[PDB]
């Protein structure tokens, strides 16, 4: 019984599901992009930002998760978020 | 109401879920280089790991997410099993 085949299963289950999670942040991604146009308030706040950073740090080092990975990681998540809200002010200026 | 609120509170809700995943995903990492250990399979698999980001990339693509954004994503992810299995390995020394 190999039981390497049971546990790259359950990391396969496991990395859908974030996928899966991914893809709903940047349908809520979207609706803060909207919600800002609406505003008229801009896409970028550096100082929100790295504030929300330190916060993932802080619940990161309850699951004993690294803060330089958590950094790393999460530094990707809000660059996508804010590309993503970037892309939908530049399509409703194009009109 | 002020509709970025709950935006912001339904995004918070989502990362501390990935961070939970981020959790469960490093047990099973740890779970993992103890059988491939018992198994006596080398504690990295560099084919393995390029494999897996390729296919994370189409699931991805199916869910509308940028590939560049899930490659940087997922390198870190796999990059912090890996060192975790290594550190296993390592700690052998001790065993």
């Amino acid at each position: 019984e190999n039981p390497l085949l049971a546990l790259r299963e359950k990391i396969s289950a496991l990395d859908e599901k974030l996928l899966a999670l991914f893809a709903e942040r940047r349908e809520l991604a979207v609706e803060v992009g909207k919600a800002k146009l609406l505003s008229h308030r801009p896409v970028r706040d550096i100082d929100r930002e790295r504030d929300l950073l330190e916060r993932l740090i802080t619940l990161g080092k309850a699951h004993h998760l690294d803060a330089h990975f958590i950094t790393r990681t999460f530094q990707l998540g809000i660059e996508y978020s804010v590309l993503t809200q970037q892309a939908l002010l530049e399509h409703h200026h194009h009109h």
